[PDB]
């Protein structure tokens, strides 16, 4: 009587400030299936270009950052993990990521999705650095 | 297709505070909240549920922003405001609140969706390096 419906559930999915996505496994590949609007704005990049490709092209020509081997092996053995990484917009920009990804098992398919969250912690970080400088 | 179980994860897995309302009068009563809520104010879902959220103000009222949120409801307008709130152990914090009106053709009920996070140390930060800055 008093509980959300499903529609309610995507509302907010859609009000989330962090980006949200969900992707699928193939081989090394996980490919992203849906993004929100935040992922769009924080990222730079639209929902039709990024769809069905993993999301490393958001480490641009960072790599061997030790995030990323952490998430692999986190993806590796089933597990949930968070990350704090390098990220750069499609402009180029850089910031800084704060990525959660969590394994889902879909009872539809049961299959395993992986949910991301992207929280922008570029002030924070800037801003404890010029403190500590201070 | 991103089906309901997935919609759920996506919520459940959310960083921020993120609860649904529904509008009785001059009350909005909660008739969801996920786990980031419950940490961030302490409360359990069985405790809050069904109440207006103005209880996280504890002593504390008319606070500018509150004023600004009623206006902001009232025209039916998207709206963040920084509030100070009040955990249930009696903690303070620095609330980053953002209402978001729900527009469902469905049904007749008037939803919103309300995102919480703890900005309380960008906050002190904020206020520190704008005092050291002079
Ligand atoms: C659901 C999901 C979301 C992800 N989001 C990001 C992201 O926003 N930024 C990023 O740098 N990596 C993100 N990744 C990690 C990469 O897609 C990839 O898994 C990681 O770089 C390790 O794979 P690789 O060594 O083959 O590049 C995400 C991974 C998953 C599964
Ligand atoms: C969806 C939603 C979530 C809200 N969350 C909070 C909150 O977390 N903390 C808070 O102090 N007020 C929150 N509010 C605002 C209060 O519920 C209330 O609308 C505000 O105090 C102004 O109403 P009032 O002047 O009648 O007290 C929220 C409102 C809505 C609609």
């Amino acid at each position: 009587s008093h509980m959300i419906n499903a529609q309610l559930l995507q509302s907010m999915v859609d009000a989330s400030n962090d980006g949200i996505v969900v992707a699928e496994k193939e081989g090394d590949d996980t490919i992203l299936i849906y993004v929100n609007a935040a992922f769009e704005y924080l990222t730079g990049y639209s929902r039709d270009e990024i769809l069905y490709q993993d999301c490393r092209f958001l480490q641009g020509d960072d790599h061997d950052q030790l995030g990323i081997a952490r998430i692999r092996k986190a993806m590796a053995e089933g597990r949930p993990c968070r990350e704090v990484l390098r990220n750069y917009r499609k402009d180029g920009s850089a910031f800084w990521n704060e990525l959660s990804i969590t394994p889902v098992k879909s009872d539809f398919d049961q299959r395993t999705y992986f949910i991301g969250i992207q929280k922008d912690v570029s002030r924070q970080v800037e801003l404890e650095r010029e403190l500590a400088e201070l």
